């Protein structure tokens, strides 16, 4: 409880720590590497699967309220439906664990694997800044 607002910034945080290099790629920087994303990849399941759990009623909003957090409070009601698209996310990295291998590819995993990313935001992530 103490610690876990953050515990979980840093959870979905290292979503893109993780896409760093799958950015640099992605936006063309190396000459890809394949062997740093894979781990980035299964990286994309695990964090799915600790993050449906770290959600309490104490980090929300009407109280819990820490003006910094951005996950809408449907996602205590969408809760279920919150799950089933977390939960497909770790399929598609299963996926582009065989599937990726080169950097044309990888669009091509980032395709549904990206899919939860962007639509749970829109979703479940109301940025303003
Ligand atoms: C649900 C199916 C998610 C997947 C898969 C990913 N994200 Fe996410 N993201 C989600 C929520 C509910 C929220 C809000 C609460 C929280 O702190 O997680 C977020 C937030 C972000 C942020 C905000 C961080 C900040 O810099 O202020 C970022 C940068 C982020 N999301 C990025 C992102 C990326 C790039 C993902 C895949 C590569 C990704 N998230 C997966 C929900 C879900």
């Amino acid at each position: 409880q103490q610690d876990l607002v953050d515990k979980t910034q840093k959870l979905m945080k290292d979503n893109g720590r993780n896409m760093m290099v799958l950015g640099a790629i992605a936006k063309g920087e190396k000459p890809y590497d394949q062997a740093a994303v894979d781990a980035a990849l299964k990286q994309f399941d695990e964090t799915a699967k600790d993050l449906p759990k770290l959600f309490p009623d104490s980090v929300k909003g009407l109280k819990p309220f820490d003006s910094k957090y951005s996950s809408s409070p449907k996602i205590w009601a969408e809760r279920a439906k919150f799950d089933t698209e977390i939960a497909d996310f770790a399929k598609a990295v299963d996926g582009a664990k065989g599937k990726i291998k080169d950097v044309d590819t990888l669009k091509a995993a980032m395709q549904p694997i990206g899919k939860a990313c962007g639509n749970c935001h829109e979703n479940f992530r109301d940025k303003e800044g």
